[PDB]
RNA sequence: CGUGGUUGACACGCAGACCUCUUACAAGAGUGUCUAGGUGCCUUUGAGAGUUACUCUUUGCUCUCUUCGGAAGAACCCUUAGGGGUUCGUGCAUGGGCUUGCAUAGCAAGUCUUAGAAUGCGGGUACCGUACAGUGUUGAAAAACACUGUAAAUCUCUAAAAGAGACCA
């Protein structure tokens, strides 16, 4: 129960009720985790490998995570040329890259929910649970949500717009979530939906626990762009693209808030390996292994490890965990017409 | 054809695009008409006798008309205690009172056909329209769609209140309805229609055909509430308390507009009987029966119709008219049980 | 970017872009490679309903009739082509002399030249060429061939806006 717990706390730097967390790793053999994502476009490193360790740690710890293809979302974002195949390419797509990357499909404690066929098949305990949340939450409240997508005193609303907020956290109900990882942006579903709770009178409140937002390889990106391939690195890239995309990334020296390589060290390629293993000059200390992020960053302040023996072992690093997701779309005939099909597919916004 | 299009024109009081209605009545041999509805409780006069002479003339003019029991809308809008099964119940009653008081379901011509349950069969067709609808028109419309419920625009809504005006647009093209009937208040979700279906390019744009609302018995109430005894009539009455509703309804002498009683008499009695029979003294020229409403006014202007003769033959009408309605209560044990079902449930706004 | 070159490549000096390094963008060094577009044609008919809402004015937005037809042209179909039809594809401001405010002349007011499409802007269409991506053939690489899209992919993707008074301010 303790072990789950520091597990599970260890997927998302913010945990809303860490007591309610704990009571709920305590009675519920298996919590059934939430997290989602839209079947478009490119898929960002951030994406990828954090949600695979978050998925391989709650599934150690034993959690049955319902992930939430989001086809209807892409499909009234109009994602693909607002097409339902093309998307669910797009969706098969991510999701052999992710089973090829290392995310436990096998072990059955990991779930796939497509949005348009779960809705189609029961609608009926849906759509009045987002009716039943759009009408116990006021006009402001549900704009309020909307505001980190871009839309409110900065842009027009499409009532869509009171409809996604309403749908997103009407989603955790309906997949009967206990515990909430979704990302920074959407902690304002998250908390809408915690509120929510709190009106239908419930006495276990999801849980949330969003992941750190990866800030972008670029300097000043806080916000994790996949819609630009120059500030993310995607594990579609190829190596030498990957090794550019690393050494351009910004690194400022003996600084660590803010520094894109240091973050994505520590919550990409730590808890992948329980290390880090650097190779360097004999002028500049050797080799070294760094097991703890404590030690790295001690280190870094204290200048003994140099961006310039730090980033190639980065992305070597990257470059080993990208491996097995190019050698299985090189071999599997499936995995590369996927491919294939998806490089067919131009980007229409 | 003109007959059928004179037929269908008396019905409404403002028919946008009349060239429309025309050509569809050309074109189509059955074009299909629904009525807007919301089961609650007690159902009054205007929503028994003004849709019962507008459905029958619709059926006469050989075109089929599809009832749309709103009780999902009902129970997301609280109303009639929120409870879907006496919900039902009560949409059955009111079924069962429009049968009494003349509805053609020999024919297949009308259809009775409740919200929840198209809704639950197509929710694939329907809630995808919905979700279209309201990327295609923005938030600000749909706020301007706030006097349907009794509201001002500067008042604050629920997100439910949003979602509502989306569910009635798309409800026409659900139904695949080709004139539309309705209150004059619902013109504004109407014409909201109406825009989507020339965003979406469909040829035969619905058509719309306004009922006009009936006011308070009582001077200074325009409006219409089932939920306020002292402003309609029930066809739940008794014949006393029907003749005491007359009495006490507000009518002036000499006066044109602004008359309860008198659109009573021009919207109830005279399209279903044709004439109107009023037992005036023998001072005033004996009995008269009144073939049209130009000449009932133009003798009540005159001064030979006075309210203390007119009041008797309104509510003789008003009585004849609703004993089918109370015959069939008596008569049959399903009605009476729905009936006295209703009176024990409580009704609430 | 221009010089010689019909231009693109090719040498020249430089502008920018691409690649290697102190990887921190910056800053600097390195040696190199690369940039494109051009041609011809056309493009402002008036009306009405809906849309801000509490309305009037100036207009936009879809909008269905209507048209010196949404034209320059594409796709498709009919076929003996000379041709016809459907879908699609439609622009925004101003003149110059006539009279006045002004000595005939900035700009405005009464008509005209629909618009000299005249002045500029932007649009889309067809051809060539360039490069990218894919298809099949000759193919050892390379390249060539014929075909299909892109080049500016990019925001009311979502339509009401302003002024004037109601009408509580
Ligand atoms: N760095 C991250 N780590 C973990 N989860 C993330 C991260 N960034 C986003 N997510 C998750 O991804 C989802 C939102 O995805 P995001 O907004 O990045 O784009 P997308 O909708 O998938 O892509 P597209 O822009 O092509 O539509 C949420 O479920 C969020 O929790």
């Amino acid at each position: 129960p303790e072990e789950k717990f520091k597990i599970v706390r260890s997927v998302g730097e913010e945990c809303i009720q860490e007591d309610e967390l704990l009571n709920l790793l305590t009675k519920k053999p298996e919590p059934v985790c939430y997290d989602g994502f839209e079947p478009s476009g490119r898929m960002h490193i951030a994406q990828g490998v954090m949600k695979t360790i978050s998925v391989n740690k709650l599934t150690s710890a034993g959690c049955r995570v319902k992930i939430w293809i989001a086809d209807w979302f892409a499909k009234l974002n109009n994602k693909m040329g607002g097409d339902l195949k093309k998307i669910e390419t797009v969706g098969r797509y991510l999701i052999e890259i992710w089973k090829a990357v290392g995310m436990d499909v096998e072990g059955g404690k990991v779930e796939f929910l497509w949005s348009s066929k779960e809705i189609n098949a029961r609608a009926d305990e849906y759509w009045p649970l987002v009716l039943d949340i759009a009408q116990k939450n006021n006009l402001k409240r549900i704009i309020r949500c909307s505001q980190i997508m871009g839309r409110s005193e900065q842009d027009e609303l499409t009532a869509a717009q009171i409809f996604y907020p309403c749908m997103q956290c009407a989603d955790i109900f309906f997949l009967k979530a206990d515990i909430c990882q979704l990302g920074m942006d959407q902690r304002k579903v998250n908390v809408l939906a915690r509120e929510y709770c709190d009106d239908i009178k419930r006495k276990n409140k999801p849980i949330i626990l969003s992941h750190h937002m990866l800030p972008g390889l670029q300097q000043g990106q806080e916000k994790m762009s996949k819609s630009d391939p120059s500030s993310s690195v995607f594990m579609e890239d190829e190596e030498a693209e990957v090794n550019v995309k690393i050494k351009k990334a910004y690194c400022p020296p003996k600084v660590v808030e803010g520094n894109p390589c240091l973050e994505y060290i520590k919550y990409l390629i730590l808890p992948w390996f329980n290390e880090f293993t650097v190779e360097r000059s004999a002028d500049n200390g050797g080799n070294k292994t760094f097991k703890s992020y404590e030690e790295l960053i001690a280190d870094y302040e204290s200048g003994e490890l140099h961006p310039a023996d730090l980033k190639p072992a980065l992305s070597k690093s990257l470059n080993k965990i990208l491996e097995p997701v190019r050698e299985h779309f090189r071999k599997d005939s499936n995995a590369k017409e996927l491919l294939k099909r998806v490089k067919a597919y131009r980007v229409t916004k």
